[PDB]
């Protein structure tokens, strides 16, 4: 019963209003958001890892979100919160300008199918309204399995000006020790990782 346990503690009601991180944290720390957390076992590895920081999760599948409350809670965690609902709605809504020190979007839902790409969660406006919630020197981390999406992303944010590819490369980003590394992962296989990481930086617009 991790949802009814400990959704009271860790759990953030949707709000027509903006989150007072001091006021949700106890505290002025780095905020890092992962958006789809699934059932949180990076954003928990993370939260415990960094202590000195804080974490808000989205997810709206409440499996998930119960998953990743059972395990804060196992790991004793006090810099964690998590939401149940559309991480469009929050960012819009919910998150204040330039607020955060990182976005996260781990294997959003790939859409394998031509026909269903516009679902996609990365395209320019969700992008761009990430971009809004980032402070200058915030960065947008996001992963994915699947190579069509990963060209699709690079192709998004590289069309953003104010964000910064880190990859030095010009696409794709070394994996991160903030992203565990997953099944879907063959480390240094000759084909590839398995996994494509992509990471921007908010920057000052150059137009
Ligand atoms: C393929 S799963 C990956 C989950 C987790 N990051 C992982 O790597 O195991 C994608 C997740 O994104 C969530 N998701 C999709 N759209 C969302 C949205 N608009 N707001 C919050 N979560 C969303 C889904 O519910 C799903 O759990």
């Amino acid at each position: 019963h991790a949802l009814e346990n400990y959704w009271p503690v860790m759990g953030v009601e949707f709000s027509e209003d903006m989150l007072d991180f001091p006021a949700l944290f106890g505290r002025e720390a780095p905020v890092t958001l992962e958006i789809g957390f699934g059932m949180g076992a990076s954003l928990v590895a993370m939260a415990k890892d960094r202590p000195e920081q804080d974490f808000l999760g989205i997810e709206v599948h409440s499996p998930g979100v119960g998953a990743c409350l059972a395990s804060a809670h196992e790991e004793g965690l006090s810099n964690l919160r998590v939401m149940c609902h559309d991480a469009v709605e929050v960012l819009h809504k919910m998150i204040p300008d330039n607020s955060l020190r990182m976005v996260q979007l781990f294997f959003p839902d790939p859409w394998h199918k031509a026909r269903h790409n516009k679902r996609r969660i990365v395209q320019v406006p969700f992008a761009e309204l990430v971009k809004s919630k980032l402070q200058l020197g915030g960065v947008f981390h996001m992963a994915t399995d699947w190579e069509p999406y990963a060209e699709h992303m690079l192709e998004v944010m590289s069309s953003i000006d104010g964000y910064k590819n880190l990859s030095e490369s010009n696409d794709y980003v070394p994996r991160p020790a903030s992203r565990p590394v997953t099944k879907f992962e063959q480390r240094g296989h000759r084909l590839g990782h398995g996994v494509w990481d992509l990471m921007f930086e908010r920057v000052k617009l150059e137009h």
